[PDB]
């Protein structure tokens, strides 16, 4: 293991955000080298070509695995059986999101004993660093099945005495609530300390970053990462 | 390669290496020459600030004036005969776009290139230091002696080669006013695809710790980069 694993599992409609969130990770981890598993149902050869291509740049690896017949929502928690065998661990993200910080002290983290790593808002499923070897002998597909068939709430309900808590301040910060992080925090996370310590911004909701009207703290950062990448990636 | 020049002392050292980490990110694969002019900084701070600045492939060239308002328009004084182009920079100042466009700007028939609005900021200004040579006396100036954009746009204004604010002076203080006066097209988006240098301008510094508008994500972004960058 030279490059750590990361997962994606999107559709073409999130390349563009992707694409973002993959060169906030090379500016901010410079040096290090990713492999990028990108779990689909339908994106085109062309299209995975092109981003594969666009990766390269990077020095970073796309390994496209299509999915066959909430689609996204299975890929994330079944990642063990689309995954090869001998692949100890990988980061999981959702792609409207942008890294800010370097991520070596969460790949660091000693999860050896659980199934994953994830913030808490109950856990956030947008950030999950997995621990494959153990999400192959306790994530049982069936299981998961026959919970969804009744009733992430799936991660919570079932997984929920197996996960390692993260915070979401820095791991899973949602950029809609400066305010309350603010306010919880003792006026401690304010930008300035935010932008020496948090590592990934989420941008959740309807309201996204990549729109005509997003505006608060953290627009002006977003699109800069935007016109970065259409640079970076021409 | 490219030549840049700033004039500044010891206080300005840390706002001045989050300028150079924003030109390297904005302008991958670029070198440049950075030619500063400072009074007395200590030549342990310039050797701290050469180290730092060759692990972008910069090489620092240090000039000692033996304050900075006479620096900049009296480059052609300080800098070597052998130089015929510098693009001086304010060190309250981010990158955000590459400077290839700027730095082929045709200005032979030139003194200089700066940003408009006729009045002229003097916080970037593209040297022709070979008709600044032949143009700038000393004298004129100091007999002459409002901030020092007076000086040039009082003794120069006729030969200045315009540049457009809202790209390559952005008075980052000014968001509405430049969005109202675009007829609403300069919003960020616009601006982070076009824009190149955002001049932090007035005491109000995004630096600090009150600093709030639109751009202080950015800045401070900026400033932690600087600070893993240059470790």
């Amino acid at each position: 293991a030279m490059a750590d694993a990361l997962l994606l599992t999107l559709d073409e409609n999130y390349i563009p955000q992707m694409k973002v969130l993959m060169t906030s990770i090379y500016i901010n981890n410079p040096g290090r080298i990713f492999d990028v598993y990108l779990i689909h149902s339908r994106i085109s050869e062309d299209k995975l070509k092109d981003l594969g291509e666009d990766l390269k740049k990077f020095s970073y690896t796309l390994y496209p695995i299509r999915a066959t017949d909430p689609k996204e929502m299975y890929y994330r928690l079944l990642a063990g059986e689309f995954l090869p065998e001998n692949l100890g661990e990988i980061l999981y993200l959702d792609p409207d999101m942008l890294v800010i910080n370097p991520l070596d002290d969460l790949l660091r983290t000693d999860i050896s004993d659980y199934i994953l790593a994830a913030a808490s808002h109950y856990y956030n499923s947008g950030l999950l660093l997995i621990n494959l070897k153990r999400a192959r002998e306790e994530i049982d597909p069936d299981e998961i099945f026959s919970f969804v068939e009744d009733n992430q709430d799936i991660l919570n309900a079932m997984y929920g005495d197996r996960i390692y808590p993260l915070d979401d301040l820095i791991y899973n910060y949602d950029a809609r609530n400066y305010s309350s992080y603010l306010i919880r925090s003792k006026k401690q996370a304010d930008l300035a300390w935010l932008m020496d310590h948090t590592v990934v911004l989420h941008f959740c909701g309807r309201d996204k970053p990549w729109k005509k009207n997003h505006r608060n703290k953290f627009t002006s950062l977003y699109k800069h990462y935007m016109s970065l990448t259409k640079r970076y990636l021409a």
